């Protein structure tokens, strides 16, 4: 309807001419009738044409909309309704979204947060956690689903997810905004194990966090690493856990990151001190 | 084409997802299924309709199937490759490859003087490389891949007034954030030479810029060079606090292990301090 247009602005903007995109099984009418909006263009096509300009899919519909992933649209409406503490507009989207087991599910989740009126039901979350046991390919709609229900998961349940979705995740294409948050979700996981004295799911999960952070830069998660793997040293006796949390804590200051610094600073006095 | 078809069916088997449930009034199932079997073609806006429909991100697209599928992509896993090994030998025959292509062929010679100094871009070469960062629509990855690897056979004004448009025009996904995450880079790259060179009038235009872009992210490691460099602005300001703000992201290289950074920035800080 109007990627045609977006097409056409971006391919003159780099100076190339429709005659030299043609071939044998892409004509000039068909890229020049889908510039004018006159006509559709096979996604095989259309994926050629943005091959040849240099173009990625991802670049091409962001330029066009933001509205081209349903699921991301409604995080980020989440996202702005949490920050607004809009109750009611969370549970208007919440009738939204009624005929979606799973995204109602994690609404309810996010919602208890700040309403312990709304609570997902143990059914709901028992029916999400089968579905998750039974994808063997865990995507950003899966990752998502896990960390922001994870709260209403038995831990056993919850840690045996993890690994799978950590598994899943190596053998997997390495999607990079992914593997973030299947660090971020790993590191979260850890930090229940070492509360709840499960240090032999500690261990196994320090070894997948270390793997995950090496090659990459990623020092947001490799700061809170520090605390969490240093929080783990000082319950299994050695002091020097302690220094590794100050470390952290450092970091949180000097990068002007305050909400971080005094949020894990109250947990650094509750439970070290 | 065929492998298109082939990515979606196993999209949507990872997802669980019959074909009856992503038909509608607009495809039929029995379309989708020629269409994963490669046997009938489907309009993009299908395509994209089919992803959303999915719950797969357009980057989880991209990175499961234009990373192998696209010349870009492949050619820059190459380049990666061989630089790694110093394989010389390698590099030419890739440019040779794609000495048709102009702009691919400039990077690569601009890469290949990184490691062979008797290669280096004409004169020419980089005026069509600039002619056409300075034209573009926006600033993509390609564009934005070209000047980080080109820069150093581009003389600062031009490098400047380019990073000035590539922060101004970039094209940025809300889900992704990697155009984005690489702009500050360039950005941070591009004030560490306008402090050397003493043209703080561009520093201070850089430093707002890049103060917004890591505004509502996390990007540590940016933030950590910042935090270096910002410090390094200030120091040669005739302020010194600059100096404890360089010490500070020293300490944040050692305690996250970072030591190939810790030495580099502990070098220029024994030298230039």
């Amino acid at each position: 309807k109007e990627l045609g247009k977006t097409l056409r602005r971006l391919r003159q903007g780099k100076q190339v001419s429709i005659s030299s995109l043609a071939d044998e099984h892409l004509s000039k009418s068909q890229i020049s009738r889908f510039e004018r909006g006159e006509s559709e263009i096979s996604s095989s096509r259309l994926l050629n044409l943005l091959d040849k300009l240099n173009i990625t899919i991802d670049e091409f519909v962001s330029t066009h909309s933001k509205t081209h992933t349903h699921f991301f649209t409604l995080l980020s409406r989440v996202r702005k309704y949490y920050a607004e503490k809009n109750v009611a507009k969370l549970l208007k989207l919440l009738e939204d979204y009624a005929h979606k087991d799973y995204e109602s599910t994690m609404i309810k989740a996010i919602l208890s947060s700040i309403e312990p009126t709304v609570e997902p039901s143990e059914e709901e979350v028992t029916r999400l956690t089968d579905y998750l046991f039974s994808v063997e390919q865990w995507g950003y709609y899966e990752i998502i689903l896990l960390g922001n229900c994870s709260r209403f998961i038995n831990y056993n349940t919850l840690f045996l997810l993890t690994k799978e979705m950590v598994t899943s995740f190596a053998y997997s294409e390495q999607n990079k905004t992914n593997k973030t948050l299947v660090t971020q979700l790993s590191i979260n996981c850890l930090i229940i194990s070492i509360d709840y004295s499960y240090f032999d799911h500690s261990h196994y999960l320090i070894e997948k966090i270390e793997f995950l952070l090496r090659d990459e830069l990623n020092f947001y998660e490799k700061t809170v690493f520090l605390y969490v793997h240093g929080y783990y040293k000082l319950k299994q006796g050695q002091v020097s856990g302690k220094d590794d949390m100050r470390q952290a804590l450092q970091i949180f200051k000097y990068l002007g990151e305050d909400a971080l610094y005094y949020s894990y600073k109250e947990h650094y006095r509750k439970e070290v001190l």
